[PDB]
Order: structure tokens, then sequence, then C-alpha cells
């Protein structure tokens, strides 16, 4: 499981 | 598993 999250 | 979170 490979997850990526950006708040910017 | 591979997890990344950015708040910037």
């Amino acid at each position: 499981m490979v997850g990526g999250v950006v708040i910017a």
C-alpha cells in the first residue's frame, strides 16, 4: 500500500 | 507500505 498526501 | 504526508 503506497499513499502520498500534500497540503500546500 | 510506503507513506508520505506534507503540510508546507
